[PDB]
């Protein structure tokens, strides 16, 4: 209404700062208690309303406080299809729809001058408890088979790809197995401080990603197929990819929407 169009009853967030009850661990909200963000003492200085312009700011930086699996510092959201659990997820053959308007509100530079990079929407694999348990590990992680970055004014989006499609069942569940594509950008190049749209359709053996309702990148090969594997979940918000000292983002997200119909 007066906020930004964001249903809080499927997402929970992570921020940048220690969690002072448990140690080590960034302090995270989940429902219903996110709903209270802008009166959180913790939580509010990472993820809040802007009322003149009905946003929601992700504020990250690097705090050297990251979760096990997680390289960087993050004001980010992780969905729950279902309100109130994190372990029911859905596979590539199900689908899932993720539409959201965004801006990149501020940025810092690297000291070569160019802009830090963030990532600002994902696909995150998990693994099922009995995946995890047939191959012994010690969590339920999976690899990011999608990264949608802004990188130096562009949207550039990061897919994984199977290493050896010759790899048996157990191998493929591991994220040594899968690594890192080329890389793709889209054409339309998009500034600081612009709004933009994403929309991330999921469905068998296909990922499609499309900028401003335009230009779409299409994932539809064996390596999407032999993704049918896992479960998975969307992310949205401010994963930031920097060390460097001082250096920071700020996404500004107007609308987001997840659908699995």
């Amino acid at each position: 209404s007066k906020t930004a169009k964001i249903d809080w009853s499927h997402w929970t967030v992570t921020v940048p700062e220690e969690n002072p009850d448990k140690p080590g661990k960034p302090y995270s909200l989940g429902y219903p208690e996110i709903l209270n963000y802008a009166e959180d003492k913790i939580a509010s200085k990472y993820m809040y309303d802007d009322p003149k312009d009905k946003s929601v700011v992700f504020y990250a930086f690097p705090s050297g406080v990251t979760t096990a699996n997680t390289h960087y510092s993050r004001s980010e959201l992780r969905e729950t299809m279902e309100t109130g659990s994190n372990k029911v997820n859905w596979t590539f053959a199900k689908g899932g729809k993720m539409r959201g308007t965004y801006a990149i509100d501020d940025i810092s530079k690297e000291p070569d001058g160019k802009y830090s990079r963030v990532i600002i929407a994902q696909i995150h694999g998990v693994l099922t408890d009995e995946q995890r348990d047939l191959i012994g590990q010690k969590d339920n992680n999976a690899p990011p088979i999608l990264k949608v970055y802004w990188d130096k004014g562009k949207i550039r989006v990061k897919t994984k790809v199977l290493k050896d499609l010759n790899a048996p069942y157990k191998e493929m569940l591991s994220e040594h197995a899968w690594g890192g594509d080329e890389g793709r950008n889209f054409k339309e190049k998009i500034d600081l401080n612009t709004r933009f749209t994403l929309e991330v359709k999921v469905s068998d053996g296909r990922m499609e990603v499309i900028l401003n309702d335009t230009e779409s990148l299409v994932y539809d090969d064996i390596h999407m197929k032999k993704w049918g594997i896992f479960e998975n979940y969307f992310k949205a918000g401010n994963y930031f990819q920097s060390k460097t000292p001082g250096t920071f983002a700020k996404v500004k997200i107007y609308s987001l929407q997840v659908t699995h119909l």
